[PDB]
């Protein structure tokens, strides 16, 4: 725990972090449809497609226990509502004791399996009747068919989703209240069960991931954001280690420490391990890009478009890594030692900044001719993977917003996925589907390597001629890794949900899945 | 108090001069009927012609000398017109037989002349001065002008006429020796006595306000400026107060501080008081902004048009506000009391500025997410219109070089004015009737003050959609005023005279004329 | 028919040459085992070493001791195989004769690559462009694919070979020393061949706007369907106009030249086994129209270029034509026009109708290439055929992507994609597989049409293209190949013939 330092007496000295939050406090009861639905207090909300049948009509086919609302839900009645993909109807009527009752459906369409993007759009759906409307109870009938990881992915969804971050709203607080209880009413429910708490987990680390991709730069800055790691491996009883510059400077690891030298806070670098009380049989290192705020430096992001406003999310690869951190620790996986990485910093403007066209040397000895101050990610990444091969590992995974070419390549949706071994980007790519986290694989084309000799340095950070950024980034991180499998997910498109103005904390749970299912 | 300096010879003080040679001339005004007496220096007859655009000059005054009665006889005129701004010279030997110098100044066939018809009189009369060695000039008005525009003629003469040397150093002016008298011969010179030490007065405080703007950011910085200020109200025998960073802490001034965190100048917050002996019956508070300098922070004046070189003059309104305190405090009106106020700083890049994103809280709890460093005026206006509503004042008007949008949606004539309340407007409009400083009201429209509402802040600094930019920073301040009377003069786009390089000293006479009048 | 002119000095056809010098090289491959014979021209070593650009050392024994003495290990040591590295010499071989002789490097890595082998063909060819010989020997003491044997042949030809139609001497031999040499012989005349139609493409997209027009180019694609026997039909704008391609007909709109739509046809002797549509983009200029070429960047200067679809169509044509694969049908399509700024041009706003109904709304006229693929698409599929592949010079974004080395593919069938991609392997003409997104469908939702030509919000545009494009197929597989990065060769000034003989390898695969 070290002292952040401030320039003001109003600068704040920690990331605020709300761990209890009210999602926690909901109590999750899981029931089979073959028993026939109860319908009582709060809101039920059925589930509802129409196979082949394009905006096709509602028919509900469970049993419902209450004859009143049997009749209203009967076929005659619902016919005249449609199954139009996240559209929605609520229903008012007195059940067989005589008490009023909510009732009402969300469309899942007319295909049978739902994408992950598709089940988002039914989820926000039911969020909004959830908002503005004090409901003790939200009960979901599905009469929809989901695997097991789908049915998760709706439950993460819906507590994510529904939870507000009102950490830095003080006259703007929304006078919100939560659900005490959530009802599911699904076929065989004793096999869904067990996905009820693994949602509620993935949903806390992806969600504490966001809290701090979206804490401001001057509240989460690389001793905050490094002193919240500490508090989270003091929670989770994992191991950990904060380097600061002088142990930084013993390693030798000048291409990290060159980001760091325009900035007011001393680099940190996080080290966090959780290791299996049994025979570890894989030890893995995850890796996170940790810029608490990229300006560019003297490369400042000025040009139009450089979105220099939302730089304060340049750490969400650390996020990510750290929200994982929470799930492992949580779950407690056998047969495995996970490190958790990332060496964080700020990228400003300084008379102390590193400038374009400084030389520096990366811990495994390597000159790097700087190009561009604003390619720091990379430079950063470096000194992490020498740290982190070093560890003797089987398996590196960095994750990172390393360029923003990634928005014309993949766009907003799909992360892409780079590597030097086809049997560890396989495994990533298995656990994007049962994360339904979607990346893609992009190549790691040697033909540009080319482009990154330098006339003087051993290497170039950047090349000069070719436009395709992220491969050239994955070309210059793969020399930084010698023997060991190692993929790198850039992240630069996917982490920032543009239209809700907030953080999806991608990346939790892939790398949870990850390490879970390895 | 002590101007911090990276060499030993960075400046620490604004140089100021309060005697100026304007204030060493002898000033006369006499009655027209009396007929003018020619005998030395030189003779300006102000000459119109109602109705005949581009008509003859025909002089009608009663002159005292047959010599020059006859060169000024009509036959003699007949080649000359008078055409707004054009003006002749002429020579010869009054009846002492000794050689005078006559002429007129041509202004015009509109019987009613505009403010800015009168600056190019004046201007024409200034170019007769210059360059031209004499001991007197006496001006013949043989045109109609009320009592505010005939101070505002002198106000204008004094102005233009007074040249600022303080920066030159090799390339002083050898040949500028200014008159040492002034006559005037005006119909009814009894009523227009008063108005020329009033002119002078106000001459003052914008000479004053305008050396202020003209000093350079390494001159002029929030030390030395609020030094000046404090020179100032020791020199009036005003009451006055310089509140440092410990006070400004202590008083949770966030979004001024972070503002001035990037400087190698702490922010000082100068607070000057006039009140009348007597009943005070109207309290006002006075709000200037005073960025020393604006280099846009972060989001740097980088792109094509954005002035930076021209961003010494970012205090205008603080300069305008110790204008106002100087004629206020000679003048000293009965029944108020003044606050003049200013939250000084300078807008940087350093290790140690504020950032786009970042979240913080201003003196009254609200939390402020910064969309951009570069709409830093309203941050510490914000804070500064908190501390004036403690005050408990009637009004408070706010004057500002706020927005660039001013220069597209009224140029460089006419400054903005919005505000709360429709009788402050009135008096506002009113002042700038009286004062011959032109303000046009523009609206407050609360249909963009959604664009305003932040996901994670109470409100947003910018907007994100909403290009009419004036109209948003003052939604944004409207959100620090309560429950007071509050008006806002931008005056970004008429501060600074780029024609003749040079600052207007716009808004002192407006702000002394509002009191004055109140 | 006949090209319009302005003046009397516009140019009424695209020059090709057909018999090239390449065409003249006898070619003969020997086995390594029996030593090489030295006896004329220039021989070249290729040579690796599995140390890091490490010194030379010669294997093979050669029939001559003046030229053994030169090859001797002491000498060689002086020389390194990093990759691209040569060195040649001249010298008086055993019956005083002249010959020169050398090596490329090839690195220390035993797989060569597509690029390394790019690059050692680079080398060799520096040589070529600077010697007068009559012969060239090349020695293979490095281990090659058959295939990989074949593209280190057309791309040596394709290479070798300048293109001086514009401007107002060649080996007459090669010989060729490789381990079991027998089963590398049939590659010889396959790989004179995809040369060929690589080049003939390479033409049509050198061959700048003023000559290369809608009409002459629909013209020369006519002379080479004649050549080869080929079934053509050139669609003219009144057809267009009855078959309601509204899409492709307002592209054509602020042109001088008239749309010309190319259906060239191969159909194989027996039993058709499979039916396939290539379609490649013809924008013989395009200058964005309205929307402008004007932001720094945009090239305007290069999109001559943009019909190298069209190119790789035609090219494709020649090789099945000759080559005459069996058992399938195959359809060589392309919409041809010019996008151009005209009183009579297209505008940003219009609402456009394509031949299957859908209107659209135009949000950018520089996106002109997939209106014209849309009505194209359409065509192909009331062909009834079993794939329908574009491919086309689509969107500056693969240059942000994929970059220059490797072309996109995307589609709406994993069959066929796999199919693409493994015909990317055996061409050596490398393509990714890239993702049809469909939750950015919504973002081509026009307020006003049954469709938006370009999204608003979306940056990743080439997705959004070939969601677009995906509008026009209901009921084929089908693969959309983006070349924009790919096609034109920045560094050599010229095109690279991108996509031929992927497309001939496909065909003759599957
Ligand atoms: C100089 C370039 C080769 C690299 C440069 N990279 C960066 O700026 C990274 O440091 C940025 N964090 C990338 C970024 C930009 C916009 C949105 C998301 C992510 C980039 O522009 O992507
Ligand atoms: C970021 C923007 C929404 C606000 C921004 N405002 C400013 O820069 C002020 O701080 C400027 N000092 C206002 C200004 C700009 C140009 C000329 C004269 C005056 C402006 O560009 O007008
Ligand atoms: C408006 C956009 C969505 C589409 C636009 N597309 C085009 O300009 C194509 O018609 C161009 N022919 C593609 C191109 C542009 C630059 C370099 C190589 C290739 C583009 O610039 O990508
Ligand atoms: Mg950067
Ligand atoms: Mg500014
Ligand atoms: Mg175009
Ligand atoms: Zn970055
Ligand atoms: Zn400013
Ligand atoms: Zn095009």
């Amino acid at each position: 725990a070290s002292e952040v330092p401030q320039v003001v007496s109003l600068d704040p000295t920690s990331i605020p972090i709300e761990y209890n939050t009210p999602i926690h406090d909901i109590k999750v009861q899981v029931y089979d449809i073959k028993g026939g639905c109860n319908v009582e207090e709060g809101l039920t909300i059925f589930l509802v497609n129409n196979p082949g049948k394009e905006n096709g009509p509602v028919k509900i086919s469970s049993k419902v226990n209450d004859k009143q609302v049997s009749e209203f839900l009967k076929d005659e009645n619902m016919e005249k509502f449609n199954v139009k993909l996240g559209t929605s109807k609520h229903f008012y009527m007195f059940n067989d004791n005589k008490n009023s009752v909510a009732v009402g459906y969300v469309g899942c369409g007319s295909v049978a399996d739902l994408s992950e993007a598709d089940m988002k759009r039914v989820v926000l759906s039911l969020v909004t009747m959830l908002h503005d409307n004090k409901l003790s109870k939200l009960t979901v009938v599905f009469e929809i068919n989901v695997d097991k990881n789908l049915f998760r992915f709706f439950l993460e969804t819906l507590f994510y989703e529904y939870m507000t971050d009102e950490r830095f709203k003080s006259t703007d607080k929304n006078v919100m209240e939560y659900i005490k209880h959530l009802g599911v009413y699904i076929n065989n429910a004793d096999t869904y069960k067990e996905e009820v708490e693994k949602a509620r987990v993935y949903y806390f680390g992806t969600y504490y991931a966001s809290q701090l991709i979206a804490a401001p730069s001057n509240y989460c800055n690389p001793v905050s954001l490094s002193n919240a790691a500490v508090e989270l491996a003091q929670k989770l009883n994992l191991e950990y280690k904060i380097l600061g510059v002088k142990e930084l400077e013993e390693l030798k690891m000048g291409a990290y420490l060159s980001v760091g030298k325009g900035s007011m806070y001393p680099n940190k670098f996080i080290h966090l391990t959780y290791k299996s009380k049994g025979d570890v049989k894989k030890k893995i290192a995850l890796v996170g890009k940790g810029i608490t705020f990229d300006s560019g430096g003297y490369n400042l992001k000025a040009a139009p478009g450089s979105m220099i406003d939302l730089m304060k999310f340049d750490m969400s690869g650390c996020a990510a890594v750290l929200g994982c951190a929470y799930c492992v620790g949580t779950l407690k996986p056998e047969n495995v030692e996970i490190h958790f990485l990332s060496a964080v910093c700020e990228n400003m403007v300084s008379k102390n900044s590193y400038r374009p066209g400084d030389i520096i040397t990366a811990s495994n000895g390597k000159t790097i001719e700087v190009g561009n101050t604003d390619a720091e990610g990379r430079l950063t990444l470096a000194d992490a993977l020498v740290y982190a091969e070093k560890l003797g590992v089987d398996y590196i995974v960095d994750i990172a917003t390393l360029t923003g070419a990634m928005l014309y390549s993949l766009g907003t949706s799909y992360a892409g996925v780079f590597g030097n071994n086809e049997e560890l980007i396989n495994k990533i790519l298995q656990s994007s589907k049962t994360s339904n986290e979607p990346v893609w694989w992009l190549p790691i084309i040697n033909e540009y390597r080319a482009t990154l000799n330098s006339k003087y340095a051993d290497i170039n950070q950047i090349s000069s001629s070719v436009k395709a950024s992220s491969i050239v980034a994955s070309l210059f991180l793969k020399e930084f890794v010698q023997n060991t499998a190692w993929a790198h997910i850039d992240i630069a498109g996917v982490s920032w949900n543009f239209k809700a103005r907030k953080p999806k904390g991608f990346g939790v749970r892939l790398l949870t899945e990850f390490v879970l299912n390895d």
